[PDB]
């Protein structure tokens, strides 16, 4: 709660006159004050409405005796936020939320979305995937895979040489690929206004057996396998429910989907739209149930293996003893003292069922203000979310999407709607991209400008800045600092320790997850430049 007007009155007395400015923040804060309401969103937006009038008052008096007492009302207003968010809270809905979009999920997927499913059987699983687009992933490789064997064709008398830079490489490939998925899409366009009213999945394989040496039959059966494997399994199609109540976000679906190719940034359009729409956890199918406290808790941890790797061989134990999942690694268990790997088998023989050992989500309280997110390196990370329906922040973070596509797509349509060639489209998209550059704005900029070779280049990272973890952070930003369409400023985990996704509900050092955080950085990019070329000879 906030002073009352009267002790604003007092604490920011003097010997001047009110004045217009100052009588509008004191009936702003009378107002917050009389809410009788206790809806969540009311509270806030007044709160928001106080701080922007306190603003107003002192960018413009800016030696005013008062701004001491309204500086420490803005940081009372600061934590009054939090307050409301801790207020009315209660259990999310019981709903976990996957996707596995654009292809056959694979069995290892299944097996992690099992260990969910049986320590909650109260909570519903929704397995998202897209009904018309299994073949997506199939499409991305040939291109790339066609593309490889054209760069290195073209540059085969250089690649040898040990000093050959492979950025030379990478930078052709994504040439060859521009020019195929560029081929792809006026295909594409040509056949979907067609009166047959074909799928996506339709003009992929005749795309690919016209022109990627396919056969019908075997991307057919593909196709239906993919399709029955997921209904089977908790499958829930985007294309018969409601994810997509507007041709924007549709859009932007589309254009990751189709035309980029990137089932990454396509999935993280679905997770925002399903926790928005339905409410409940959202997951990558490489997390796992959180690890009961206590259950090593009688196991001193060595000071030679970190914090981390401590808890990556907790289940590997876990795993070598139950085998719950099939191939766990056991890699940092197999090592190194003989005394705990008994410590560990003694206390996971001691248990008999599955709810031993994993603890169960039961009632995750939230407000409906928030959204709670997975931290990883300092950073919030998407691949673990909680969200009532219509949360505010969720919004917040639809909405720094959306705006950030708005702009990506002012600047990149154009471009791509002409006529050229992958160097030549790059070229009109930067000019027009960095002529809107400003202070607030350059960073984004220099995160997105690279965004066509996102998934084919080293450092192409604009979906973090687009779709991913940057949108959410600038969205706490926003929520925070009562302010909205913050793109310059991200908050970092350290900054979010009140919205974290619970420890105990979550584990996050997972095999999948950690063979799944391979980055295109320069060494990753080097190692598979060397794969490409000894496959090559
Ligand atoms: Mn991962």
């Amino acid at each position: 709660s906030l002073i009352s007007k009267e002790e604003l009155i007092k604490l920011a007395y003097s010997i001047r006159p009110r004045e217009n400015e100052y009588k509008t923040i004191l009936t702003n804060l009378d107002e917050y004050n009389k809410l009788t309401t206790n809806n969540n969103e009311n509270k806030y937006l007044q709160l928001k409405k106080l701080n922007e009038s306190i603003d107003v008052f002192m960018n413009k008096y800016k030696t005013s005796s008062r701004n001491r007492a309204l500086s420490n009302l803005k940081k009372d207003i600061l934590k009054e936020v939090i307050l409301i968010k801790n207020s009315n809270t209660s259990p999310v809905e019981k709903n976990l939320h996957f996707v596995w979009i654009g292809g056959e999920v694979s069995d290892i997927a299944l097996e992690y979305i099992k260990q969910w499913a049986d320590i909650n059987a109260e909570y519903n699983i929704k397995l998202w995937y897209d009904s018309e687009a299994f073949l997506v992933n199939t499409l991305k490789k040939a291109i790339v895979e066609s593309s490889t064997t054209e760069a290195l064709q073209l540059l085969e008398e250089e690649i040898q040489n040990p000093q050959f830079d492979n950025m030379k490489f990478y930078k052709k490939r994504m040439e060859f690929i521009y020019d195929r998925q560029k081929r792809f899409i006026n295909y594409y366009k040509s056949q979907i206004n067609k009166p047959t009213v074909p799928t996506i999945d339709d003009i992929i394989k005749s795309h690919l057996v016209s022109e990627y040496n396919r056969d019908e039959t075997v991307l057919e059966s593909y196709r239906t396998n993919s399709l029955r494997k997921i209904n089977s399994n908790h499958g829930i199609d985007i294309r018969a429910n409601s994810l997509f109540t507007e041709q924007e976000l549709l859009n932007i679906y589309s254009q990751e989907l189709l035309n980029r190719g990137n089932l990454a940034a396509a999935s993280d359009i679905v997770r925002l739209l399903a926790l928005k729409n339905f409410g409940g956890v959202y997951l990558d199918v490489d997390m796992l149930p959180g690890i009961h406290s206590d259950l090593f808790k009688t196991i001193s941890r060595p000071s030679s293996i970190g914090l981390d790797r401590w808890e990556m061989i907790k289940l590997e134990a876990i795993m070598k003893y139950k085998k719950y999942i099939n191939n766990y690694t056991s890699e940092n268990f197999d090592k190194l003292d003989q005394q705990l790997k008994d410590n560990f088998k003694l206390i996971i023989e001691s248990k008999s069922e599955k709810s031993e050992i994993f603890s169960k989500l039961e009632n995750l309280n939230v407000s409906d203000l928030e959204i709670k997110i997975a931290f990883a390196l300092g950073s919030v990370i998407n691949q673990a979310l909680i969200s009532k329906q219509g949360s505010y922040l969720t919004n917040l973070v639809i909405e720094q999407v959306k705006n950030r596509y708005q702009f990506l797509n002012q600047h990149l349509n154009p471009a791509i709607e002409s006529d050229n060639n992958f160097t030549d489209t790059t070229k009109i998209f930067h000019d027009s991209l960095f002529n809107s550059a400003t202070a607030e704005n350059s960073m984004f900029l220099t995160k997105i400008a690279p965004y066509l070779q996102v998934g084919f280049m080293p450092e192409a990272r604009s979906t973090i800045s687009l779709s991913g973890p940057g949108a959410y952070a600038s969205a706490y930003y926003d929520f925070i600092n009562l302010q909205e369409n913050t793109i310059e400023k991200t908050l970092k985990a350290s900054d979010l320790i009140e919205f974290k996704f619970p420890e105990n509900n979550l584990s996050q050092l997972t095999e999948q997850e950690i063979n799944s955080l391979w980055s295109f950085d320069q060494a990753s990019a080097k190692y598979q430049f060397e794969k490409y070329v000894r496959d090559y000879t």
